[PDB]
């Protein structure tokens, strides 16, 4: 599923994202947008083998089991199929584990490189949430 930004920030929102290790919704948006452009299909090889999947682009070697990384692990233990639904449950739940896990958001490149520091508002500006 491509999500509508506004659409993406509420469901966000619904699944206890909005503030979450203090992180705003315009931050979770933004990052979804620079590593998926809002699409829950989106899935990237990486060098090492491993892969990211979904709107959040999150990756196999720690997060989720695809059974073709070696020597990763699971630490959401989740197929990372499930992360690829249209259903944004698993993504959020696993996000939140690793906003936790002590780098904050620059877990994701993507959002230290572009989001970070930037008027992350501007994300949900105009939206009914
Ligand atoms: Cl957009
Ligand atoms: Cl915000
Ligand atoms: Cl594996
Ligand atoms: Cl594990
Ligand atoms: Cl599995
Ligand atoms: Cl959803
Ligand atoms: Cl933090
Ligand atoms: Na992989
Ligand atoms: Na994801
Ligand atoms: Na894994």
């Amino acid at each position: 599923k491509v999500f509508g930004r506004c659409e993406l920030a509420a469901a966000m929102k619904r699944h206890g994202l909005d503030n979450y290790r203090g992180y705003s919704l315009g931050n979770w948006v933004c990052a979804a947008k620079f590593e998926s452009n809002f699409n829950t299909q989106a899935t990237n090889r990486n060098t090492d083998g491993s892969t990211d999947y979904g709107i959040l682009q999150i990756n196999s070697r720690w997060w989720c089991n695809d059974g073709r990384t070696p020597g990763s692990r699971n630490l959401c233990n989740i197929p990372c199929s499930a992360l690829l639904s249209s259903d944004i449950t698993a993504s959020v739940n696993c996000a939140k584990k690793i906003v936790s896990d002590g780098n904050g958001m620059n877990a994701w490149v993507a959002w230290r490189n572009r989001c970070k520091g930037t008027d992350v508002q501007a994300w949900i500006r105009g939206c009914r949430l």
